[PDB]
DNA sequence: CACGTAAGCAGTCCGCG
DNA sequence: GCGGACTGCTTAC
């Protein structure tokens, strides 16, 4: 095979690299890397090296890496640019792998692990590691085995061996329900003392050295705990065995409110699954415990246990070890679905970066652009300092708060990257400037054409038409990948609905799911076979299609995030190619495009409907428009439609065959106006929205910018079996809104949009009646708890103290001294409940760590003192009041003259 | 060692015969 | 009691 790297590190004048060789074996080597950097030379100097602006440079080959670094310092001291890749492991990889890396993931060792530590005196801090590690489960992707290290003897209790036979039994039978499909894959290793356990773990770790190290909170808990515990028992140098190169750094991550002390293990690439999840999943969760996420992603039940975790090993060691195993499997299960490890490897190798660098769009693009430019013997510019400067972004139209019966939405495909590609925006394609006119003057086609020679943005910038930028070139490659996957996701989504339709009339048969590729639209032949299938076979088909869709989702949306990150990076002061002229070229163009095409659509629709000056476009944000279709419908007459699908068909056909061509014409004119390199403003239909035909449903409503709901029947060519709510910004979408309230608000909305005012009233009445019976957790608010210390004045609230912080302080007072109670962690999330006046907590609210039951010693009083009235008014009524007033209806029957009569 | 801006809502402080 | 200026959190793009 072709060789590829696993890990790369810089250690003094040495590059340390783990790799896979041509025989597909894992290898290491230490390389005395001889780096080059560049300096501008005179034109008379004959060279093959040019900077991005075509100015010649001379190569400086250094005897080592320290020499290269000190030369940089001397160049600074002189006042002259030091060009080339200053991060040497990137140059190294670029030099070593000068070809498209093709990797084999079966050769990459991926470790998934989690440890247990019994702690009678509060949370067991990694930096002290004062308590014994009494369990470790470590899954090795190459062996496909869970290696389990079990401490039988501890200061905190001596226990019997764990039983795999009991582990595998149903919970209802006293066992642990360890999933059967991993039972044969567990290798259980009991130990009479911690030292032999750790010693064994280390030797095992040396035999099977992780390349990708993952797990849940491994970076903040398991890794530093293991390292520090080994350090305290054996010494630092024994702890350093956790690094293939015997090197580690007790690091400092600089977040906005504090700093977490992590351990960098050199020669390992740590991707904590909690971090992958937060970056790649596009959820905002009220809690990030594994229990919570596992239930969310997989629909599995909470691993329940009697008592506290600090007493679980002693009371039920059997269950303790099973849970440690299951927890490790659960990450594998989430990854099997989401495929974030595959994503990271995909992106990491594509970029030629350390795998953990996928967290940084800036590092990723720096590596991509450098590799692209190096191929052409070009020399990247030095990184420079810039002060932080605000700049303008998108345009958002002020909507008229109202109900909106029929709506059709459109937006730009990959808007900012397409603008980059259309205009030819790159650091080295800048041609000059022109004198700007007010934006509205371009929007209305009254301003002078900017240039008949160069490609332009309405921000005043001009670009070359006759040559490609490295930014456009490289952003196009990723965009094209993005497009392939989204095709795969949308087909799987369309296939899913075909399956949901066939589920209305399932056959009574015993059959099997069809072997198909869910990534391509089902053929007529497959559609026919599906109409004959049982419920069981259809339901397994539907599961597979939806997993195929999630996989496409993961792949497309994160490549979209990456290319969008390139547009944003141009406005980040740490980006080698930082430039507010380029950043602003993009956003100002976006504003023009949205408002241009608003005009064109209003003009067009007036024209076809035979009218003048009527406002069709009701709203738009950044690259989208929302078109009221009431008049399109009225023009033909609602009466003429057979059912709901008949008008959805009509509007779909109208958008595709009439509106899109006119939009296309609209944007080609703007392209000529700006004299751009290439027309790439593709504004395709998104949603067709309206009430069920013959219903009292209102179809949709807007409350303000970024706040709206639509009853959608078709989304980007997916014709739903059942209408789906598109809700943006409203409380149902906010992780701070109580779970049960999100759900209740959503049904209120569904009723408004699909059924009408009277249906809404019926539901409101019921929820209001029954809501005091809801589980306290389902009705608690959620908030991040940042800067708790600042507002802590002797255990009490300082000035300007935020409500949720106040609740943490109340919590901290009620649990004072009791070491069993879980502490609130800085920057993590809390559940929040308001308290009736005169409560024994002595304040108006309480807050505890989210995803958890509040500790048993205060639970009782919380449940008794909760302020239901305040909670209903704040989380439910006030937002519902906003929806309904916007929509011009009432959630409660208003008083009237009819009130004088008898029922 | 570091993708972007726009913009809505909850809450605190504070004025107000 | 409710505006208005302000911090803090959060979501649409
Ligand atoms: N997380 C996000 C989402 C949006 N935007 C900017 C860049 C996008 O190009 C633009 C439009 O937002 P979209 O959500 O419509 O994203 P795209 O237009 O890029 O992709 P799609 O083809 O899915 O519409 O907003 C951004 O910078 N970061
Ligand atoms: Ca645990
Ligand atoms: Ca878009
Ligand atoms: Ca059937
Ligand atoms: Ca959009
Ligand atoms: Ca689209």
């Amino acid at each position: 095979m072709k060789e590829f790297y696993l890990t790369v590190e810089q250690i003094g004048d040495s590059i340390f690299e783990r790799y896979i060789d041509s025989n597909g074996r894992e290898r290491t080597r230490e390389v005395e890397y001889k780096p080059s950097l560049f300096a501008h030379c005179p034109e008379s100097q004959a060279t093959k090296y040019f900077d991005i602006y075509g100015k010649p440079c001379t190569r400086k080959l250094f005897a080592n890496m320290r020499d290269a670094s000190q030369w940089i310092k001397r160049m600074e001291d002189i006042g002259l640019e030091a060009l080339g890749m200053d991060d040497f492991k990137l140059a190294y990889l670029s030099d070593t792998y000068n070809y498209e890396i093709k990797y084999d993931h079966t050769k990459i060792r991926v470790a998934n692990f989690d440890i247990e530590v019994t702690s009678p005196d509060g949370f067991p801090e990694p930096s002290q590691a004062k308590h014994p590690i009494d369990a470790i489960t470590h899954y090795d992707s190459i062996d496909d085995r869970f290696y389990v290290f079990d401490l039988l003897n501890s200061p905190y209790g001596n226990v019997e061996e764990w039983s795999i036979e009991i582990a595998a039994k149903l919970q209802e039978q006293g066992g642990d329900e360890v999933p059967s499909e991993i039972i044969d894959k567990i290798i259980y290793m009991p130990f009479d003392n911690e030292k032999e356990l750790l010693m064994e773990y280390l030797n095992f770790w040396q035999q099977k050295t992780p390349v990708i190290l993952t797990g849940w909170n491994v970076e903040s808990f398991a890794i530093p705990y293991v390292y520090n515990r080994i350090k305290n028992i054996f010494g630092e140098s024994t702890a350093k065995r956790l690094s293939p190169h015997r090197k580690t750094r007790v690091k400092v991550i600089e977040n906005m409110y504090g700093s977490r002390e992590i351990i960098t293990l050199f020669g390992i690439s740590v991707l904590d699954y909690i971090d992958l999840y937060k970056k790649f999943s596009f959820t905002n969760q009220p809690s990030y415990s594994l229990d919570y996420i596992s239930e969310f992603e997989l629909n599995v039940g909470k691993l329940k246990y009697d008592g506290p975790i600090s007493k679980l090993r002693e009371s039920n060691h059997q269950r303790y070890i099973s849970y440690n195993i299951i927890a490790v499997y659960r990450v594998l299960q989430i990854d099997a679905k989401r495929q974030f490890i595959n994503l990271s490897l995909d992106m990491g190798y594509y970029a030629k970066i350390q795998i953990q660098s996928v967290f940084s769009p800036i590092k990723t693009w720096d590596a991509i652009i450098f590799n692209s430019l190096k191929e052409q013997n070009k020399v990247i510019p030095q990184g420079r300092s810039h002060p932080v400067q605000p700049y303008p972004g998108a345009f958002v139209k002020e909507p008229i708060p109202n109900r909106y019966k029929y709506v059709m939405s459109f937006d730009l495909t990959s808007a900012y990257p397409s603008i980059i590609r259309q205009v030819n925006i790159s650091p080295e394609t800048i041609a000059g400037t022109f004198k700007v006119a007010p934006l509205h003057d371009y929007i209305n086609a009254v301003a002078e054409r900017p240039s008949d020679v160069y490609s332009c943005s309405p921000n005043g910038m001009m670009y070359y038409k006759d040559r490609d930028g490295v930014v456009p070139t490289e952003i196009t490659k990723v965009f094209n990948q993005r497009k392939e996957h989204k095709g795969y996701m949308l087909a799987a989504q369309r296939n899913g609905e075909i399956i949901k339709e066939a589920l209305h009339n399932p056959n009574l048969s015993v059959d099997e799911p069809l072997d198909v590729d869910y990534r391509f639209d089902f053929s007529d032949e497959i559609k026919e076979k599906i109409k004959k299938l049982s419920a069981k076979s259809l339901n397994e088909m539907l599961f597979r299609a939806q997993r195929t869709e999630v996989a496409g989702m993961t792949a497309q949306i994160n490549r979209k995030a990456l290319i969008n990150g390139l547009a944003g990076a141009l406005g980040n002061v740490w980006f080698r190619y930082y430039d507010l002229r380029n950043a602003t070229a993009i956003t100002t163009f976006g504003q023009m495009a949205l408002q241009w095409i608003e005009r064109k659509v209003n003009e067009y629709l007036n024209e076809v409907c035979g009218t003048e000056g009527e406002a069709f476009v009701l709203y738009g944000d950044t690259d989208s428009i929302y078109v009221s279709a009431d008049k399109i419908i009225d023009k033909v007459g609602e009466s003429k439609f057979r059912d709901t699908n008949h008008w959805v068909d009509f509007l779909d056909k109208f958008a595709r065959e009439r509106m899109e061509p006119a939009i296309d014409r609209g944007f080609r004119e703007m392209c000529e106006y700006m004299n751009n390199k290439q027309h790439l403003m593709f504004m395709d239909r998104e949603a067709i929205a309206g009430p069920p035909l013959g219903s009292k449903g209102i179809g949709g409503f807007w409350t303000g910018k970024k706040r709206y709901a639509l009853n959608v029947w078709d989304m980007e060519g997916t014709r739903y079996a059942e209408p789906k709510l598109k809700i943006m910004g409203l409380e149902t979408q906010k992780s701070s809104t109580p779970k049960a309230v999100q759900k209740a608000l959503k049904e209120c909305i569904r009723r408004m949009l699909q059924e009408g005012e009277e249906s809404l009233q019926e539901y409101f009445k019921e929820f209001e009646k029954e809501f005091r019976q809801l589980n306290y957790i389902s009705i608690a608010s959620v908030s991040s708890a940042n800067n708790i210390a600042k507002y802590d004045v002797g255990g009490f609230p300082g000035p300007k103290c935020p409500f949720h912080i106040r609740g943490i302080l109340t919590y901290n007072r009620a649990i004072k001294g009791n070491i069993d109670a879980p502490q609130v962690v800085e920057g993590e999330k809390v559940y929040v409940l308001p308290l009736r006046e005169g409560n024994p907590f002595g304040d108006k609210c309480i807050a505890w760590p989210s995803g958890t039951e509040i500790t048993d010693l205060i639970k009782d009083d919380v449940l008794h003192w909760m302020d239901y009235t305040v909670l209903l008014e704040k989380t439910f009524i006030k937002p519902l009041e906003g929806f309904t007033s916007a929509a011009k209806l009432d959630y409660e029957k208003k008083a009237s003259l009819f009130d004088m009569f008898d029922f």
